[PDB]
């Protein structure tokens, strides 16, 4: 039973306006309803809380205030009165490799309370939110969630590859290109080309990463309207489809069909599903897990692990394979993906969505996978029996972790642990003695939610081990996150994190670690006694700040097993 | 020692963005600048990240966007990169008198996290904030003082009075015409009248509330171009401020003048100068202990009561007096009331401002208060011979209080404790039973940070006791805050608040509360031994919310008289 934002004070479409433009009571509010241009007739209609997260300063979420400028359009259109708002939101391109990334992942839930503390304050009927990056979606939805009042995810688009003279490039080729001029495999000339067509306009980061990752998500739960994650963000049908999120909202005022009505176990599952077929983000288990504890849902670890034993992996897109969203849009979108698996039995077609029909109802007529499409697997012939994310326990992850696992790596990886406070060390360890790493489980700790602070998500320290060689021949764990593609056992989610004293925080130098895929397990050659022997002796390092969001965000945040949940 | 934010990689002027445009390990952000638009050349600039405050569903906040257009041309203008990006903020005239209001003060704190959050991850050189509302401006300046990177805020404005048929009208005009219609004073279409001409445009509420506190405030404080908060937010040298805001910030960069250079022990004195001369808001005294904290300094209660015994109440303003925030801006504006003050040695004239000048220098050769003005009281003849701001401890508040004392009140009040749980139950029994609040102390408790949640601004408890005759009949006692003007003794900020256990807790109807002013004390009848009985028996309300942001608030929330600061 969440008890979190106002209720309103059963056929009525203006729920919670009528609070304010109502009341005789409330004439101070009517006045600057009247300022701000609403007529006397338009404080009849509903209100529409309209949340982008524009900025300038990131290709991601640059376009989105001329979304928010058609969004407003049609909800007029549609009769209903649209106030527009636009909460913050970061950019991991921008801040990958730097302590800027702290900052990062909490950003999510500074965007749920952004959008919850407007939609509450100014009493709007319902909400479209067009986010437009990696964090932004999952905080638009939680926000939703928190409310419970009806709402459309309109996603800003993925952005298209880059291409200049007959090659193709996106964020990872900009990423790689450093290590690439230090190896000597490219010169600095073509190094500096790769960084002025790497990212051609608007858009989210274009492969299956955590931003297609969790649109694709949000669409598979009923919370987008078919098509939002895979039209992409330049695309003209993009802004058809936030000039008509105002008639699909206006139904769902009627129904009342409320995000608790279409987030459910089911649809959660359904979310989940899509994860598992397309390859998306270990990232996702965080933000799924954070937007089912929105609803009043419970998800778990294991629930992820269930189902990614369902399913199996049939996506040739990049991080693991060759292709990206804008050729899922091609060959018939998001839609034509979920109808395919909807007609293996993989999906629940049941689920309510925000069209105002069932899932199953959505994708009764749209365009099947084109003919002859080698994107998507058929079922006979997977990329991967079962999904890519495995959840991993054992001595040194008690309360679980997540990895990548293509099948590529093998079954177990045993070697002493090289053990690093954080990623700095890492870095200047493996650039000063490369060969020191060889055979090593690498173990970076302290880059937790609270010993990071903020679960910075880290590239460096895995595009350093395979421009060293040591991609088959060293494993890596950390309490934090990686980012991209795995390339081996890199274990991230570690729980509990260092800071908190668990177990990865007792390793020393030299401790065997045996990563054991088939049984699931992390663990140690140090005895359970040694072990306990060592955390009663273990004292909790000073945080690493004292003051601002990062503080609030130290006393606030559950275990990266909890979703990194922050209000609970 | 503050430890919050990201420290630079002497005479650079990009010392933050530098970290990502120069390294060749940072080439994916260069990628995305270079998406986003950025030439090689613009990679070598400064980068000013301009945070405005828009949004549509308020006056106060609707035109800001225009505004952050021209201060990102003028940054441009300057030689400069300019990357805009937004927060939110909500509206107390619009929540006023609802459980929206729950929400408002908490969303300084929620603009002070989110602005320092993307300076941190975007690596900015430094800030150009636009708010303009009530929380926005605090939490701008609080944003600015955790990074201490250059900033300058420009105030978008103060809405100019309304007018119709030689009738002048503002926000309060609305608040104020529900009871004017119930007392028969005025007709229903009076009334209507009222409500569509109170609010002609943008800009933030019109007389000494806590927009136009805080904007004077800060400006006093040096965080403010001269005039910033004197110029009405429709008024064409507003927009020549924010085109010139890129000047003036690079020159703060040459020299490197940091916001903890500005805001010092001696501008906070003279920011608090201004609020008592001017007869500023109480509220000034939680978000002036804020921005202090956010510096690593310390402001107390007592340094208010020392100020405001120090400084005469001067200004025949609104709420307490007759002209607005337009008003003073004829006659010279903010610099002439400030550069009387300090001919006056009432101000530190040695203190360095966002000019890169000292206040004495910005205001050397500004107008004089216009020859015959009768806004500003000579010293020789205040309006009052101390502020109007009176910090009160006592039995009932040991840890502080704060009231807006006129010197209409008399010395002194005593009466049996009427007490209830909220607002609601308050207002239910004082339209069923007005005569039994005739001769009371009415205490409205459980409205504090933790127990409102939040603590909520309150309007209709003051106007209900006014429309009813009691006035002069009662007083008032919360440990929440009470809107606008006072006419009574009327004390809010009660600390500690009831949820905590505070003595506020502990009164039971018909208890003996006598507020003596020149004692400073709000005392009660019942002996120490029976409120410590009381207490040993008392147990904390379950909190009114368990999740959201403002279960979060309740788990960070310092108390009143620490200025509700949540990071600590
Ligand atoms: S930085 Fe926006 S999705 Fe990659
Ligand atoms: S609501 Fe914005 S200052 Fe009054
Ligand atoms: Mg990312
Ligand atoms: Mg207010």
């Amino acid at each position: 039973s969440v008890t979190a934002d106002p209720s309103p004070p059963t056929n009525k479409l203006n729920k919670y306006s009528s609070r304010i433009t109502e009341p005789k009571s409330q004439g101070g509010s009517q006045a600057i309803l009247h300022g701000v241009g609403l007529s006397d007739d338009d404080l009849l209609k509903p209100q529409i809380g309209i949340s982008s997260v524009w900025y300038e300063g990131n290709t991601c979420n640059m376009h989105l205030l001329k979304l928010s400028e058609a969004v407003k359009e049609g909800v007029e259109n549609a009769g209903m009165v649209g106030f527009r708002f636009n909460t913050i939101g970061v950019s991991d391109a921008i801040s990958m490799g730097t302590r800027g990334m702290c900052f990062s992942l909490q950003s999510r839930d500074l965007i749920a309370d952004s959008i919850e503390t407007v939609m509450s304050a100014q009493w709007y009927d319902g909400n479209i939110s067009i986010p437009g990056c990696d964090k932004n979606m999952p905080g638009t939805i939680m926000a939703m969630g928190r409310l419970n009042r009806p709402g459309i995810m309109v996603y800003g688009g993925t952005i298209k590859p880059g291409h200049f003279q007959d090659k193709t490039y996106d964020i990872v080729s900009a990423f790689q290109s450093y290590g690439e001029f230090v190896s000597g495999s490219i010169s600095d000339e073509q190094r500096k080309t790769v960084l002025h067509h790497s990212c051609p306009g608007a858009g989210a980061c274009g492969g299956m990463y955590t931003a297609n990752t969790m649109a694709s998500a949000i669409e598979a739960m009923g919370m987008s309207l078919p098509y939002s994650s895979s039209i992409p963000a330049e695309d003209p049908l993009k802004l058809d489809e936030c000039r008509l999120a105002g008639k699909y909202l206006l139904e769902l005022l009627k129904m009342d069909l409320k995000p608790r009505d279409i987030i459910t176990p089911k649809s959660l599952r359904n979310a989940m599903v899509s994860v598992m077929a397309l390859g998306g983000s270990t990232n996702a288990v965080l933000h799924l897990i954070a937007i089912a504890r929105s609803v009043g849902l419970e998800l778990t670890l294991d629930d992820f692990q269930k189902v990614s034993d369902a399913v199996p992996f049939l996506a040739d897109l990049k991080p693991s394979g060759k292709y990206v969203m804008e050729d899922i849009h091609k060959i018939g979108g998001t839609p034509a993906v979920l109808r395919y698996l909807l007609e293996l039995g993989l999906m629940d077609g049941d689920c309510m969505t925000v069209t105002g029909q069932t899932l199953a109802q959505n994708l009764e007529n749209v365009p099947s996978l084109t003919e002859g499409q080698e994107i998507i697997r058929p079922l006979s012939n997977p990329i991967k029996e079962t999904g890519h994310i495995q959840i991993l326990r054992g001595d040194l992850a008690p309360d679980g972790s997540v990895a990548k696992i293509t099948g590529k790596e093998g079954l177990y990886f045993s070697g002493p642990a090289l053990v690093f406070e954080g990623e700095e060390s890492m870095l200047a360890a493996i650039s000063a003695d490369p060969m020191s790493f060889k055979g090593t489980v690498v173990v970076i700790r302290g880059e937790g939610p609270k010993g990071g602070p903020g679960m910075p998500e880290m590239l460096t320290p895995t595009s350093a081990i395979m421009g060293a060689g040591l991609g088959k021949e060293c494993a890596l764990l950390t309490d934090g996150r990686f980012s991209g593609g795995s390339h081996g056992f890199w274990v991230g989610h570690i729980c509990p994190e260092a800071q908190e004293g668990g177990p990865i925080g007792l390793i020393k130098n030299g401790d065997i670690i045996t990563i054991d895929i088939g049984k699931k397990r992390i663990d140690t050659q140090v005895s359970p006694e040694e072990m306990n022997d060592r955390r009663k002796k273990w004292t909790a390092p000073a945080y690493k700040v004292n003051r601002g969001v990062l503080y609030k965000y130290i006393k606030n945040v559950q275990s990266a097993s909890d979703g990194c949940v922050t209000d609970e």
